[PDB]
């Protein structure tokens, strides 16, 4: 089936909504995702430096990721449907984030080369949630967009109703949820590294 991609705020809010509607979310699931929202760094960090380890979480921070977690029982794509998430060069890692950029601000060529060897046809797995949207033009600017191809029935909502930052149309993911990247482009201008993953649950 076609992977759904909105060409707009309203049908894009539309969608989201209708699907937001049957969740049923608890208030402290609410809470713990709205306050994932208000600064994801304060979740995602932690799991980053545990490893993804919730037990090695300080108390706090591990009963709000348990709550997350616990959401997605509830949170399911009801069809395939493309999301988005920009970044930085920091996503590469350090033996690229200061090389992949040209002095002028265009990708180097020859070092995304090594990108690609690095992460082009493989599966990569993040300790944090992903925040994604479902529109892609606020990412316009940059260095690296993703473009995430998420099928029917893989884990997932949208939460732009319960975020701290409503307008973002955001659809937050698992943590610890590989994706397999299947392509990596320079865009056209020469100023951003354009990714497609895929996610199958």
């Amino acid at each position: 089936d076609t992977f759904t991609e909105f060409t707009n705020v309203e049908e894009a809010k539309k969608w989201g909504n209708a699907q937001y509607k049957k969740y049923g979310l608890s208030k402290p699931e609410q809470e713990a995702i709205k306050f994932y929202t208000r600064d994801a760094s304060k979740i995602n960090g932690p799991l980053r430096a545990n490893q993804g380890n919730e037990n090695g979480l300080p108390a706090d921070i591990l009963q709000k990721v348990k709550l997350i977690d616990q959401s997605f029982s509830k949170m399911k794509m009801p069809q395939n449907i493309i999301l988005f998430r920009g970044d930085d060069p920091a996503y590469l890692g350090p033996e690229f984030q200061d090389k992949i950029l040209n002095k002028d601000g265009t990708i180097n060529k020859t070092v995304f080369e090594q990108v690609k060897a690095k992460f082009l046809k493989k599966d990569r797995t993040e300790y944090g949630y992903i925040s994604t949207s479902l529109m892609s033009a606020q990412f316009g600017g940059r260095p690296i967009v993703t473009k995430f191809k998420v099928t029917n029935g893989s884990k997932g909502g949208y939460i732009d109703p319960i975020s701290y930052f409503p307008g973002q149309l955001e659809v937050l993911l698992p943590r610890n949820n590989s994706y397999y990247i299947s392509d990596m482009q320079i865009s056209p201008n020469n100023r951003q590294i354009m990714i497609t993953a895929m996610i199958f649950k």
